[PDB]
């Protein structure tokens, strides 16, 4: 991705989500859109967004159901123009495997959830964590999700996926996480409200872009 | 809940899905809304259907996210008109507390995801979820879901949050449960797809409140 880094737009209206994308675009060509977004404007953003912007667009959808319901929720956001879709590994290999069949079938990408970044990720994820990588690596899951804020974890993610797979890591800046720091483990940083919510976007996504190319 | 009776309406079409709730509307007063639908045709959908149907609705988005987000998807779906949201615990206490804070501020009702109905559950979920119920009942959690699937693991559920809690559960029909047996220890049931995949879904909801009037 474009100088290694997400924008994780959490704007909650579509002028705003709009407008900071805009700016930031020079710096970014993947913007990872979740819930907060698409529930409050509609998953016609996800076009819009592809259309305006020209920027892959990652689902951040956390899909976490069983297979029959997570296939039906896979087959709608493709459908609406989404790159990739995250999605939860917690709920097993029939649940995961219900996402690649989809992806499959409409040439798309899915992104496997390890370890979350947030405190409460020490109280169940992090013990099964390493386990959910291995059962990715054994479905052929490549693209993979991991925590800033604990690049120790990273590390042992990396370990188990090896290095062809593709990993990216939100929990970087308003979560306590490093750039440069995660970029020793993950391909690309995942980063929203220290560009979203700064004064200036678009010299917080520069700033960020410097403290990396170093 | 009318005939301890929940439809989950996972049909994908406005037109389709607005015929079978309507034609089931007499046995079933709660209607079971998730991303199937959602993100098929819009949030709206939710205050369609309590406008046209005068039924409460739960919106089963499994939230599973760290707590910021969790804290703006259910801002969103309540302002959506949803009355109860459904949440995952396996992302631990602060990602359900977040979503436990904005009910409160809006005077809704927060259901928490224990064991789930899925093979793949036994994977990570059903090894956590007791203590996913006991974080549950010391959060002050007094709704939740069990899976019809294992009556065993649904008595223990019961159990752990005492006969006051208010306890739902998917997983009749299509996946194997049994009305009867899971009204042993739920609340009320969940159905799906043998209702709504009928070629008569009132009769087959009919069949199902018959079957457990017994
Ligand atoms: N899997 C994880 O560890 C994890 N941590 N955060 C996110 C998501 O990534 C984004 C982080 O946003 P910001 O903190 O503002 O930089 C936001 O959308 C959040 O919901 C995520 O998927
Ligand atoms: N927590 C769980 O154990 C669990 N099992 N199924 C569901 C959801 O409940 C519904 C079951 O639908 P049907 O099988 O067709 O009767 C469907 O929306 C599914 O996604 C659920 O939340």
């Amino acid at each position: 991705v474009m100088n290694r880094l997400i924008l994780a737009m959490d704007l909650m209206n579509r002028d705003d989500a709009l407008r900071v994308t805009g700016e930031v675009r020079e710096y970014i060509d993947t913007v990872k859109i979740g819930y907060p977004l698409v529930l409050s404007e509609g998953m016609d953003i996800i076009a819009e967004f592809r259309k305006r912007f020209g920027c892959r667009i990652i689902a951040d959808f956390k899909v976490a159901d069983i297979p029959e319901t997570n296939e039906k929720i896979c087959r709608a956001t493709f459908k609406a123009g989404a790159d990739a879709i995250i999605v939860h590994g917690f709920p097993g290999a029939d649940s995961v495997r219900a996402c690649l069949n989809v992806a499959e079938e409409m040439g798309r990408e899915v992104f496997l959830l390890t370890e979350m970044s947030h405190p409460g990720a020490e109280m169940f994820i992090q013990g099964a964590a390493d386990e959910i990588a291995r059962m990715g690596v054994d479905l052929g899951v490549k693209n993979y999700v991991g925590p800033s804020t604990r690049p120790e974890r990273l590390s042992r993610l990396r370990e188990i996926i090896g290095q062809d797979s593709f990993l990216i890591s939100p929990g970087v800046g308003a979560q306590g996480g490093d750039p440069g720091e995660t970029l020793r483990f993950a391909d690309a940083i995942i980063v929203g409200r220290s560009i979203y919510l700064a004064d200036n976007p678009a010299a917080a996504a520069a700033g960020i872009i410097e403290s990396i190319k170093d």
